[PDB]
């Protein structure tokens, strides 16, 4: 999985080691081995979420197979909201997630694509 | 809508409050309520646009329903170019936009997905 | 083409002028004129790749026509891995790429969309 988190929290208000805890949480939630989970955090950005520049965060989650239905994503969303609200000290109205299915021919890994591994 | 703006302008050359003005402009252009508009600005990046590292900006716009045709996007592009050229003091050859349709099952909101709200 | 590179290398460990060399490399690899190539580098991020927070980089490549098959992307991946491993002093296990086909109606250019140019 590929997780990307943009926030207007400054880096010094994003708890140390968030990327590592998010990586482990994602592995558990999405049912994927932790050595296949990728996390990118981009703090200190200028953001409006739902029209408001109060602290907020946007999460993007991309994966093969497991983020392509409403019913799967409803479950995933609940868990990721729980994780981020606590970590970032945000209410649920200050987080949004976007889910993006991927296919193996899209993933370049060790100089080839996942199709051939 | 979800707008993401990457620029090689340093943060101190991106006018204060851009994210708020872009949020209001997007609401007007895309015909969506301002409390559904999201904007993320990432300044100070290293960028080449059309082969050149002169100041520039890349905008991504994602939304349900309204960014999926050439004729819709032609109109949207004109307006967003007008907005950004003035705000960022850029010529039109230094901005590019990418439009991405989204579906409700992709949007995690308040711990569920938009499908169920 | 639109290339986006996220890294946890600090900006002062990303060689000067990387964005320019990546732009020229991409033009050669993807067979596109260099004045149509776009590169964005976002350094100093907090990242885990394959579960690990050691230095790493994620590259996204978006283009019309040339990134939509496994066999095309296998070739592209080899070249981009070669480029980035050397530039960033990373092993191949510390880089991942994602390929995203685009269509002309998605690209806002000079106030219109590529469809009409």
């Amino acid at each position: 999985p590929f997780l990307e988190l943009d926030t207007n929290l400054p880096a010094n208000r994003v708890p140390a080691g968030l990327e590592k805890r998010l990586c482990a949480a994602a592995a558990s939630i999405l049912g994927k081995p932790a050595d296949r989970v990728n996390v990118t955090v981009r703090p200190g950005l200028a953001m409006a979420l739902s029209g408001s520049t109060e602290p907020c965060a946007q999460l993007s989650i991309s994966s093969i197979g497991v983020v392509g239905t409403a019913e799967d994503n409803r479950s995933h969303s609940a868990h990721f909201f729980e994780f981020l609200t606590k970590e970032l000290a945000l209410g649920q109205d200050r987080i949004l997630i976007r889910f993006f299915p991927l296919e193996s021919w899209q993933i370049g890994k060790i100089g080839t694509v996942m199709t051939f591994l």
